[PDB]
């Protein structure tokens, strides 16, 4: 099991109250990898290195060295014995090769001994020159760290001084893996070079904790972040992960101005600068240009354009239909200006439901005529957003394994789509059942409209959205083309965007209007007196 | 006063995740308060431990004795086997109750034995305590008949059925999880009229932008299991909400402008660019120039204009007790140059400054500076001798205008100049890292304005973004600079000179930045 260096699997380290300095750690380590340990104060780097060390046992998941190893540790704050001298406390690093020398000594009087083995002893001595791989390299040593004087008490040492001491001991026992806590501290710029030096060339393991960038550029491998308690472990120095860094500072920032931008096209609208559709219907043509809508594309929901609406969309005259013994529609007549987005409102089982499924030719009408134009296409979402499998992904539910979709009559990368509806790449993968039933309710939009309709017939999309996906596909709807026909009981949402509104009465009354929501009830209340907005049902 | 009180109420779920955290709020009578956050915020939750069914909880969730709570949570229970009208009944069942003992009065008025006051005062209370109130409600939320079992509803009708049980309570506090689910338009406008004028405490979870807009009068929104009460509809909300993007947009934007200099440097590997800063000497003294710094990560004030005297070095010998420091050390500094300082400890790097600074006195040699120079010392302790004064009241003694250099400005906008937001001002010097005492150091003793400033080792404990911010700042300081630091990569991007001690009191001067002079120690003196 000697692959590993190091090994981590799900740790973590929770400091009263409940907070977690660490959280969900697995990673592992390889013999010889230099890594440097980068982070903000209090991302729980010092923490990591006591784990490594085998100091703090008191953690969340499994923490485990490569078997039968040295591991060496340099705290913050060095830990010597203030009663030794500098020469014993540097003395105490070398101990393995002092007791050799002094076991030689034993070996080389053994043979004056006439019971003793000469092979053994011979062997042994072999044996113990294998292991010599030193008074004038502790001077060497010494020298390249500015020690203080052999015969100083370490109580009289200073904080630095002591630093000095205890990484010269550190590097003179030469274990397999060094954990580093800020090592340069207290040290002159000559010095830390020669320390760089040291670590480069060092045959194991170096988990350095260090602001010094000349040893994350030179040095370091691999650059180990931790943010949020967790871990980031980037493959490269210093310089490649500060581009990686502006990248993702780059989409950060264009994540937020998507979204700035969003929220900034309700605000005009709240302000208020009103009083989209007695202006939409006017400037649909400017909505039909092809660079205008590539503008859009940016946008947080960006709906595909459908072909080119013509003047006649959808024409019905005396409809009629009805469910059983129950009367759902009678004698309803109306005509869909291209580019009107219609807000459909009533009790449920009012039939308004039962309308798309004609439109759509699901369902036949009792009596009546429904004609939609030529360059109508059609595009259904109904309000279910049941999966038969919910163990696929938000990318798998919309492209079926396609990287290539014909989203309507122009074929485009299916990720590049998916995203479009507001599914970041780290979200694609998320699996339908993990999702909440807001974005179960963008997915199925997404899904659905991938046939490019320039007529949306939607059914409650706007139901279970939380308030930013509410918002862009307002936005959406209002940059969208062609025409649209939602089934919705937010408000907010119809005011916004609707041109019209069909309003399902009792008895198989319907009433077509020329407005939005909130001017309909007023018409509605105008014409029918007061108590006409007041619901009555059962 | 308090409706309901929250004392740094948390959660805790598998595996160790903290849903809510540390929510401490009080609540009041009326308040009607719209409920925020991305799906797992913890919004379902707040509510449930409000209702007082999740009590397992840290810290203190406490309702107003005596005050009647009505509960809606997103999944309707409802008895499955009772009508609709029974389940409507059950909410109104104290003035059935009445009705009930109302009938046993009216007979027993026929009773010779029955105490007619008795019968006339217990009538009158059933008078304080109109059956019709049913229809309407029933009407207005468009429940199905009557006779209906709960158990043949679907998911939508039971909501409506069990909204309207809760509306016929007439509670003291609404707690709603999502009210308008399975809702017709006109039927939420409905609900709209009733909870605005509703005279108890509503506390709704929803995305009716109506709701947040006409009823409530706060927002509270949830984020990381914290919560963040705004007081205001959700237009004034929104408003707020782009700023706080903005602002967000706008410290990334200064952070990856540090990014993006540094990386200008690493892409090209390079050489001292000394005559390069001297050649920009009148560029960067410019006072529109330097007025585009002044939005950076760092900026330091930009000093009076320096003259072409500025430090002559001669001679210099100093020593301390039996130990010399410098032996025989000359040398001059051309304005706008950064000089590094290298060295053991102990060899006399910090008595340059204190010499320079006029503090200690030089045993043989002179220091002469000319009239343009003024000093601007910043030694290597980050002490405080009371560690309990925050960021602002350290920097700015309690001023809010502060003269630094010849320049009259706001201490907040001052303190703002060397990365303390005003979240970070109030940050005791005690609860600061290491990084922030020596960033609060500077901001500190750079107050005055030089145009020289001596700066001994601002950079032995600062993190990287303060580095390269420091770096970047010096970079555009009209000024001149001497500064010790074992940093390399510092020194390699803003040195223009190198003041190198060694024992015995040498000093070894260069142009060029660390890396030339490595270089050149190795040819001159060898490895």
């Amino acid at each position: 099991m000697a692959q590993f260096v190091y090994t981590m699997h799900r740790v973590g380290k929770v400091v009263p109250p409940k907070r977690h300095i660490l959280k969900n750690i697995s990673l592992s380590f390889f013999p010889g990898a230099k890594i440097g340990v980068l982070g903000l104060n209090g991302a729980g780097k010092s923490t990591l290195l006591r784990i490594m060390a085998g100091i703090d046992k008191d953690i969340e998941g499994e923490a485990r060295p490569q078997p039968d190893i040295k591991i060496g540790y340099l705290p913050q704050e060095p830990q010597l014995n203030p009663e030794h001298t500098v020469r014993e406390s540097i003395e105490e690093a070398v101990s393995e090769v002092v007791n050799a020398l002094k076991r030689l000594d034993e070996v080389y009087a053994l043979y004056a001994d006439p019971d003793a083995d000469f092979d053994k002893l011979a062997a042994e001595q072999g044996r113990l020159e294998e292991i010599i791989q030193l008074n004038v390299q502790l001077e060497r040593a010494a020298d390249a760290l500015r020690l203080p004087d052999w015969d100083a008490k370490i109580a009289n040492l200073s904080g630095g001084e002591r630093r000095r001491v205890a990484l010269c001991r550190l590097l003179l026992e030469k274990p397999d893996m060094l954990l580093l806590d800020e090592p340069t501290n207290h040290l002159d710029a000559e010095s830390v070079a020669w320390l760089e030096r040291f670590l480069h060339d060092f045959e194991g393991t170096v988990v350095a904790i260090t602001h010094d960038r000349y040893f994350l550029d030179n040095v370091a491998g691999w650059i180990l972040e931790l943010d949020r308690g967790e871990g980031i472990p980037w493959e490269g120095n210093y310089s490649s992960w500060l581009e990686q860094k502006d990248q993702r500072l780059a989409q950060e920032a264009s994540q937020e101005a998507a979204r700035r931008k969003s929220i900034e096209k309700e605000l005009e609208w709240v302000r208020q600068g009103t009083k989209k559709g007695k202006a939409r219907l006017a400037r649909f043509e400017e909505l039909n240009s092809t660079e205008y809508q590539k503008r859009n594309e940016t946008n947080e929901l960006f709906i595909p354009p459908g072909p080119r609406l013509g003047d006649k969309v959808l024409e019905v005259s005396n409809l009629r239909k009805s469910y059983g013994d129950r009367l759902l529609i009678d004698d309803l007549s109306f005509s869909i200006p291209k580019g009107a987005i219609v807000g459909i409102i009533g009790p449920n089982g009012a039939g308004k439901s039962t309308l798309f499924r004609m439109i759509s030719g699901q369902e036949q009408p009792d009596s009546g005529t429904i004609t939609l134009g030529e360059t109508v296409k059609l595009a259904s979402v109904d309000q279910f957003r049941d999966s038969m499998d919910n163990s696929k992904t938000v990318w798998e539910e919309v492209s079926g394994g396609l990287d290539i979709m014909k989203i309507g009559n122009t074929e485009m990368p299916s990720r590049a789509y998916v995203g479009r509806f507001n599914f970041k790449g780290v979200d694609q993968g998320k699996r339908v059942g993990e999702l909440s039933g807001g974005e179960r309710g963008r997915l199925h939009l997404a899904k659905l409209l991938q046939v490019g309709g320039n007529m949306l017939l939607l059914d409650e999309p706007t139901n279970d959205l939380d308030i930013e996906t509410l918002r862009a596909l307002e936005n959406a709807l209002l940059e969208f083309p062609g025409c649209a026909m939602v089934i919705s009981h937010d408000r907010w949402f119809l005011d916004r965007i609707a041109t019209h509104i069909l309003d399902y009465q009792d008895e198989g009354k319907v009433e077509f209007f020329e407005g939005n929501f909130t001017e309909y009830e007023e018409y509605k209340k105008r014409t029918l007196g007061a108590d006409a907005l007041e619901p009555k049902r059962i």
